[PDB]
């Protein structure tokens, strides 16, 4: 089976070029392949981890709607950066987002988004939690433009993304072609269902938790996408392409110098909504990360190496404690309590290796050891534990 598509790592068109790849599951995530849930054999974008189609009507079924018929498995179609009409290139639109979501699928399998953590598969084939609950992935989903979005029941329904066209440009940009805007809305899924264990749903409701829920999708997308060259000196936006906008769809660069991004714990009393706040979160783990990578290095590989269970660089090690973390928080977390549950998934991870960077990064941003919550009265502090 091949794929024509812009690979992992490589953002959106204006950043790279499609080449046909091979294969691309890794097996220890996607056992079966992503053409199949042990049951059944498909040749078209519909496995064991998702469904992809376009939703044109915005509707809420799916199975019906459009997608490629390639017996071939040669999952090859045409698309320019030129082209008007977006649905000329629907069936490479509903193939890239295919593409995307069932490679992070994989990675967040390795990072601990498991059967039994509550992640999204057909068949779990013995392995723990419920499944039935492959994602639905809408491309071109006619229910608005400007926007993506995710829908997360608990364990046992399917999530749905729904990706539509961006029309802040001329050709209009379909962002099935932004893999960090898909990778920021498949990770509402999986923070809504590790918070409060699968079974629970309505745990990032809005206010600061659910400001934390914008702000786990633009880490994990910026995480994945750091570069050989990069640094803690680097500075990252999200959403340029298909915003067309060189800002990004945030107020501030994810960003280490407090030149760049001010942003500290007492600025949220300040901001409103929850991509305004989770502006602040994701800046606060860029910093934990780069911390991380500073100390362990980063592999630019697609995926991890372990040492006795822990990734050995600083980047996916930086991924998997947020991962962790989010089955460690409570129900309607706060920025506080998902601190503490961060370094605690450390001290169970790594036995606390890693405290002190982790403590660094947030007390710098005003995340310290004296900070208190209060939906609109927060306490901000900069101080450190003594052990640091
Ligand atoms: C359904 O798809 C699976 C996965 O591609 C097929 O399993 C492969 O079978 C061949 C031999 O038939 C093996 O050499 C491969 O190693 C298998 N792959 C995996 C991942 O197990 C399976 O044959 C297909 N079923 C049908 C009826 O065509
Ligand atoms: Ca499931
Ligand atoms: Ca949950
Ligand atoms: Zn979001």
């Amino acid at each position: 089976a091949t794929y024509k598509v812009y690979p992992w790592g490589v953002n959106d068109p204006s950043k790279g070029s499609r080449s046909t790849v091979e294969n691309p599951w890794n097996l220890a995530a996607s056992e079966f392949t992503w053409l199949s849930d042990g049951s059944n054999n498909y040749t078209t974008t519909r496995g064991n981890n998702g469904i992809a189609q376009v939703n044109p009507s915005g509707g809420s079924t799916y199975l019906n709607n459009y997608r490629p018929d390639s017996p071939s498995l040669k999952f090859e179609y045409d698309y320019s950066t030129s082209t008007t009409t977006p649905t000329t290139y629907r069936d490479a639109s509903i193939a890239q987002l295919f593409y995307t979501a069932n490679k992070y699928h994989d990675l967040l399998y390795l990072l601990g988004f498991t059967e039994q953590a509550g992640n999204f598969q057909t068949n779990n084939n013995g392995q723990g939690g419920v499944g039935n609950d492959m994602v639905i992935l809408n491309a071109q989903d006619g229910s608005g433009t400007n926007n993506a979005n995710f829908a997360t029941p608990a364990d046992g329904q399917p999530g749905r993304m729904r990706m539509c066209l961006w029309t802040y440009s001329t050709p209009q940009r379909d962002c099935s072609f932004d893999a960090g805007v898909v990778i920021h809305e498949y990770t509402h899924g999986l923070s809504n269902r590790l918070t409060g264990g699968p079974a629970n749903s309505g745990c990032l409701p809005g206010g600061e938790s659910g400001g934390m829920g914008e702000g786990w999708g633009d880490f994990m997308a910026t995480a994945i996408h750091i570069q050989s060259k990069d640094t803690r000196a680097s500075n990252k936006v999200m959403g340029d392409w298909v915003y067309n906008n060189a800002a990004g769809i945030r107020a501030y660069p994810y960003s280490t110098s407090l030149t760049t991004n001010p942003y500290t714990y007492k600025s949220v009393n300040s901001l409103s909504g929850v991509h305004a706040i989770g502006t602040y979160w994701a800046t606060v783990l860029y910093e934990v990360m780069w911390n991380l990578i500073d100390k362990h290095g980063k592999n630019d590989a697609d995926e991890p190496k372990f040492n006795n269970g822990v990734p050995t660089d600083g980047k996916y090690l930086a991924m998997k404690l947020v991962v962790d973390g989010m089955s460690l928080q409570p129900c309607n977390p706060n920025m506080v309590q998902a601190r503490d549950a961060i370094i605690d998934a450390d001290t169970a991870l790594t036995k606390g290796a890693n405290k002190c960077e982790i403590w660094k990064g947030f007390a710098k941003r005003g995340l310290g050891t004296g900070a208190k919550y209060s939906a609109s009265s927060r306490t901000e502090s900069f101080a450190l534990p003594s052990g640091c």
